[PDB]
């Protein structure tokens, strides 16, 4: 039911964090830290919008950038460049 983005560690991290905190209103978000990689998860689904992660890095931000920092992740996915959902 947990769905979400399995991120290889650096700092990148800490704004996608935020970002799921922000874009994800009510949701309870778990963020497990294997060290070398991060789980960031909700239930049901997870949304990470460029606008909000571009905000959070304080720099310019395409969603390209994201994607390839994905080590793997939970759910399916729809993308395009404005966010990406994780959903079950």
């Amino acid at each position: 039911n947990n769905v979400g983005p399995i991120i290889r560690a650096g700092d990148l991290v800490e704004p996608v964090i935020e970002t799921a905190e922000i874009d994800n209103p009510g949701k309870e978000i778990t963020v497990e830290d294997r060290r070398a990689y991060v789980r960031i998860a909700a239930e049901g689904e997870l949304i990470l919008t460029r606008k909000t992660l571009e905000e959070q890095l304080g720099r310019p931000f395409n969603m390209q950038e994201l994607e390839i920092n994905l080590a793997s992740f939970a759910g399916q996915i729809q993308a395009d460049e404005d966010q990406i959902r994780f959903y079950f």
